[PDB]
C-alpha cells in the first residue's frame, strides 16, 4: 500500500506541478505585459502617465499571479513531503516484509485477515493492532481451556 | 535593466526555496497538531496521584524526537510487561497444578 | 511532547518566514532597481 501511495502521490505531485507550470507561464506572460507597458513609458492623462499607470496595474497582476504560483508551490511541497514520508514508510515496511513469508503462510494470513484500501492505509495499521488484540484474546482463552483440561487430567 | 531582470530570476528561485522550507514546516506543524489532539484525547482519561506514581516507577521517560516512535516503543514496553506477566502466570499455573 | 513539538515547529516556521520575507524584500529591491534604471533612461 505504501508503494501504491508512492505512485499515487507521484501522480498527484505531477498534476500539482503541471498547475504550477501553467501559473508560471501566466506569470511570465504578465511579466511580458509589464515589460511592454514599461517600454511604452520609455518611448513616448498624457501617454507617459497612461503607460506608467498600466505598468503599475500589470505589476500588480504579476504579483497576484506570483502569489497564486506560491500557493501552487505550497500544494506541490505538501504533496512532495507526503511522498517522502510514504517512501520512508515504504522502505520500513519493505524491510519488515523482506524477512519473507511462505506461500502457505501468505494464503492462511489472507484468508484469515483483511486488507484496507490505499487512502485508508493509516486505518490498516490500526486494524493490525485490533487484530492483534482479538487474536491474543482468543489465544489466552484457548490456553485457559488447555489448562482446564490439564487440571481435569491431573 | 536587462542585468537586473536576470538577477531578479535568481532571487525569485531562492525565495521559492524559502517558500518550500516554510511549507514543509507548516505541514509538519499540521501533522503535529493532529497527533497532539489524538494524544490529548487518549491522555484525558488521566490518572489519580497513586496511579501516576505507579506508572512512573517503572515506565521510562520519552524523548521529543522519538515522539511518533512512542507508539512502537510503547508496544515494545507492552511486550516486555506481557512477557513478565506471562512468566508469572505460568508460575501461577504450575502452582495450581501442584496445589490440586 | 506533541505540544512541545508544535512549539519548536512554530519557532522554526517563524525563522523560515523571516528568511522568506528577506528574500521577498531583495526581489522587490531588484524590481526597484529595474524601475530606477528605466527612469534614468528618461531622466536624461
Amino acid at each position: 500500500l505504501w508503494r501504491e501511495k508512492i505512485n499515487l502521490l507521484n501522480a498527484r505531485l505531477a498534476e500539482a506541478q503541471t498547475s504550477e507550470e501553467q501559473l508560471q507561464s501566466q506569470l511570465d506572460l504578465q511579466k511580458k505585459v509589464v515589460s511592454d507597458h514599461m517600454q511604452r513609458y520609455l518611448q513616448v492623462d498624457s501617454d507617459a502617465s497612461v503607460a506608467k499607470a498600466k505598468l503599475d496595474e500589470a505589476q500588480t497582476i504579476e504579483s497576484e499571479l506570483d502569489k497564486q504560483l506560491r500557493a501552487a508551490n505550497k500544494v506541490t511541497c505538501v504533496l512532495d513531503t507526503e511522498l517522502t514520508l510514504a517512501r520512508a514508510a515504504e522502505r520500513k515496511a519493505q524491510q519488515t516484509a523482506q524477512q519473507g513469508m511462505k506461500e502457505e503462510e501468505r494464503e492462511l494470513s489472507a484468508s484469515h485477515f483483511p486488507v484496507v484500501t490505499l487512502e485508508q492505509l493509516p486505518d490498516i495499521r490500526d486494524l493490525e493492532r485490533q487484530h492483534e488484540r482479538g487474536i491474543q484474546h482468543e489465544i489466552e482463552r484457548v490456553k485457559a481451556e488447555l489448562h482446564r483440561l490439564n487440571i481435569e487430567l491431573t
